[PDB]
């Protein structure tokens, strides 16, 4: 993921929060990622995760059951929603 | 709670997902829910929580953090959502 930048600066791709989305609803449904298939629709990147060599970089996917709204939010900035 | 009946049914009622809800955001917050002046917007019931009584009943509030959409969902079926 190191191997993705833009002018230099390291970034998560932006779909990098699909995969942690779609990650995390199969997790909450308690099926494996690989046999759910999903459909994300307007997702909204409102910044850009700066990836940091030799760092560790926490970010929260937070999934509404039955909507399906989710938001990937690293601390309390949002980085994509949809 | 058990005072508040509908033709002979008891109820839950409509604006009682809305403290549900009032509670649970100040409790997110970390202050006091009667220190914190809230607004629900386009609040849905969807159906009707029935009181039992000398019974225990147990709902799920989730309240997103940044944008304030809400759901409270007895078990895995949806009373409001605003």
């Amino acid at each position: 993921l190191l191997e993705h930048a833009v002018d230099g600066r390291m970034l998560f791709p932006a779909t990098g929060t699909l995969v942690l989305a779609w990650k995390t609803l199969a997790k909450l449904k308690g099926v494996e990622f690989e046999q759910l298939g999903v459909q994300m629709t307007n997702v909204q990147i409102h910044q850009a995760l700066f990836l940091n060599p030799g760092g560790k970089t926490t970010v929260s996917v937070s999934v509404m059951p039955i909507t399906g709204e989710f938001q990937v939010r690293d601390g309390e900035s949002l980085i994509s929603s949809g």
